[PDB]
């Protein structure tokens, strides 16, 4: 019951971190609208979780987002929290292998998709003194090799989170982000499978953290529920969920 | 029950932020040892809260700290979380008004007191896979006018928190800090009373945050319970509880 | 002679910060290619400065950028430093007043324009062990009111700078950025003129810094010459040229 | 001639980074007072460099510092820049191997020594609109394994630098710090010699940077001359001279 009576929209909620966030909020008593552009994960989740329902929505299609918000209000009567988790990490690409076209496409998903849902949802979040939680990345703050476009998209997300927190603070709407590090998800697993030695890549990924393992979507979920339900003097913050990857010297 | 069965030591727990942290952990099901060098607040708190008990301890006196830890283990049989909240902010002092003697005294309380309890407690925290939470300050990261020694003490706390998180991560002991901003406490109130216009000073303190108010000890308490009970992939982090004071342009 | 024999491209070099950067590099002995999409400032600068020449180039038009690089090499035979200063700050806009269309347009100038020149120039910078300097902003790191799209563009620039520094470090190409704060430029002056009380807005802008004044383009120029000529163990850094605006408490 | 006519005090200037800083400032036209508690390096440097002279001074002995400042003024008639470089890094020590006594001793050198010279010098720096440059460390911001006391001392230095920049900005005195990473110095070499495999330790130290080498004292010197002579809109900043060690993922 930490977030009972509340209504939460999670984008990219059908698998991975989003699915962990969906589960965290349901376990806290909220009703959750799972947004995802693929049917498979989200529809199963909705069958599994009383209190979660699934609405197909591609966050890069404005009308989809418009319909997502209006369906949430029509079905549930309020909107308290928006979690902008939908995003993608391309495979490793050297700078000269990137293109301005792929860059823009990544910006559409990772940055503009977050911007659009937030914009359409803020009128309802103002009425509920709700809050916005963006899922960014540690590599927006510290960089990453072979990921110029992706790093750039997360740099904008973290900064935009602080700018929005300024604009919306007079209206009681808090805006925060979570910067996860290595989190074991289908995306991390997909990228590993494209490496020459997948198990070497995964073992390297675990050791990149002092804690010696990768994170779990459930641990990002717990951070998200904290930001929504118990962090009322927190706005514009970047909550690091990284196992300490940013600390200390390493092999670069 | 988020931290049921756990044993927590909070220093400076008799009033202010510490008292908020004590209450947060009791409400989460932990048993709490209130450490404080003044009897008044802590003994009242212990009478008020089933599950909290009070042990007089001056964190700058090593033998007091030694006895604090041994009493906690003898009475409760385990130690899961140490909250190093005991600390002090001197009144405003221009650089030339400070002295190397007052600086050292402040370092004894704000930095070495935290170091000593952490050192004596870590053997028990290793057995319990417990965690350490230091209460630092936003002004360690961004500075503050007329507070060179105080800012320095909190700079060391935040950095030490990251160094300790590195050393202790192989042993499963997480080490994090909270950086509060303006939190309305007896200390904030005492400092205001020394200003020519106390109500002007307090009104200025509220507006230094975009949220337009100061924080409450209970909100630092919620952040502390989160770090202890739900943040298992978080180590070496600095959790900002500031109402957004670090964001954006202001009058300097 | 600190950068004698070197060839520098400065975008947005016809006025403002860019013009200060152009002048700084000419004074250091480099030859400078002034890139700008307006003729007026840059052509005057080229007449004024032996060693600086002007090439019309809109950094959002790829073929313009392609021609800019090929003209620089054809005329000067090498390329050592690229300064991505071309950028724009829209007038104040509340979040709900922004659009996804204006956002993309701003991303084209502030982020993709920087990306394109850097990409086309890196092959020549690799041959010369040259370096890249992006002009970002303090408000990418700390946010700003009524500037969600602009803040986002600078968030991506700072992050991209770190990602590129990683990719290019094995090839001896350093990549850094400068984050200016309030710098008195025609852009700052234009924005002030749209305020109800322009002189109030400017006076507020000066006081937002502890130093009590805004910065000068020449001071950003000095920082840029330092990064190019003397900072060979610096890569991926964010050099703050802000008069201390990010320090301490203020009125928010 | 970038700093001609100016008078600079460098502590710990007899070898290592300090010696690089001394040489940088002499090459810029300043007269330099080499402060060091060992005679050997500093006296040789003074014989070698016209414009540099050597004064024996232990920065932890207040009367030594008092005499250092009065000798500088008596001999040279002004004081423009103070570089607080004297400091020490203990050998690797696990947390439980440290003591509150060694911690205090380290604080005396790394933090209080910097504080004392700065205090005694500020009256003269105010008359000259001079500036203060503290040599801190990257590991104050990101931590380091087996160096709790050392990391803490540098955490306080960086924070104190920002607090002092606030207090002194109304008086025209800028206060900045440099955070070097791995710099090849006699201290780095001494620590390596205590490792089981010294050449393995050094090779590991080079690879901890994306640039693939350690830094040179001359590169810290160049950063210091920049902060003194050309960075007049910079105060309270932390100039990273690290070869990019803080960027990206590594082996932790
Ligand atoms: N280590 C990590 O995996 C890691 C670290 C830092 C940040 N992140 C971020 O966490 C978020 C989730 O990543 P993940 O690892 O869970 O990935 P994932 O690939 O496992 O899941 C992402 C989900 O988003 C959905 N999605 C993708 N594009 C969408 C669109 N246009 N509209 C709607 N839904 C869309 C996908 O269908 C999928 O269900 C992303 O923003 C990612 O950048 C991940
Ligand atoms: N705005 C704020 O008040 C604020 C902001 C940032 C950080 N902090 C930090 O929060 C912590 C608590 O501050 P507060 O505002 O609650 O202050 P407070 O003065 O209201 O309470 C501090 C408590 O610590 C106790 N204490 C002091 N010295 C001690 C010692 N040597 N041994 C044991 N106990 C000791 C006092 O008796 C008191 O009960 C401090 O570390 C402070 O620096 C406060
Ligand atoms: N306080 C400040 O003014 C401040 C602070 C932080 C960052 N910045 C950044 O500094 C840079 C310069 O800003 P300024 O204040 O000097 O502005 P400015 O408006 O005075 O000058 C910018 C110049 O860039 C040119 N330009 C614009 N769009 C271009 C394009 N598509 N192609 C080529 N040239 C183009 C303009 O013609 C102009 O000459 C920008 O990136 C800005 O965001 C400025
Ligand atoms: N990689 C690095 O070596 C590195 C990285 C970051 C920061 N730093 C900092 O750079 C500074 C210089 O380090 P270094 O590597 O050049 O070390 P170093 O040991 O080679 O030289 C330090 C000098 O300071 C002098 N000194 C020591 N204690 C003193 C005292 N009490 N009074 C006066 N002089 C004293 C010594 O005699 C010596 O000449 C230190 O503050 C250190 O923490 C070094
Ligand atoms: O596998 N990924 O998609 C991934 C790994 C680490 C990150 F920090 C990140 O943003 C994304
Ligand atoms: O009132 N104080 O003691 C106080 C106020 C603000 C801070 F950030 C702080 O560390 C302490
Ligand atoms: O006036 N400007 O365009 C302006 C002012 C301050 C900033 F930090 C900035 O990026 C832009
Ligand atoms: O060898 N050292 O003393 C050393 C190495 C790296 C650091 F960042 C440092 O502060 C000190
Ligand atoms: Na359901
Ligand atoms: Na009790
Ligand atoms: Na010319
Ligand atoms: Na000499």
């Amino acid at each position: 019951t930490r977030y009972a009576g509340k209504v939460v929209v999670v984008t990219g909620g059908g698998r991975g971190i989003g699915a962990g966030i969906v589960r965290a909020f349901v376990n806290s008593g909220a009703r959750v609208v799972i947004c995802d552009k693929d049917e498979s994960g989200g529809r199963a989740l909705e069958q599994e979780l009383p209190g979660a329902v699934f609405i197909l929505c591609d966050v890069t299609q404005e009308d989809d987002v418009k319909t997502l918000v209006s369906e949430t209000i029509r079905r549930f009567g309020r909107l308290d929290c928006v979690v902008n988790n939908a995003g993608h990490h391309p495979p490793p690409q050297r700078p000269e292998e990137t293109s301005a076209q792929g860059f823009r496409q990544l910006l559409e998903l990772n940055l503009l998709g977050t911007y659009t849902l937030t914009k359409l949802a803020l009128p309802y979040l103002r009425k509920s003194q709700g809050n916005v939680i963006n899922i960014s990345s540690l590599v927006g703050a510290i960089g990453q090799a072979q990921a110029v476009p992706y790093v750039a998209t997360k740099g904008a997300v973290t900064a935009m989170t602080k700018a929005l927190a300024l604009d919306e603070s007079p209206y009681g709407v808090r805006v925060n982000c979570i910067s996860p590090g290595n989190i074991w998800t289908p995306l991390w697993e997909e990228l590993a499978a494209l490496m020459p030695d997948p198990r070497a890549s995964i073992r390297e990924g675990m050791l990149a953290q002092p804690l010696g393992r990768m994170g779990q979507p459930a641990e990002v979920g717990a951070a998200a529920v904290f930001l929504a339900s118990e962090a009322n003097f927190c706005t514009g913050i970047e909550l690091l969920v990284t196992g300490g990857a940013e600390l200390g010297y390493g092999c670069k």
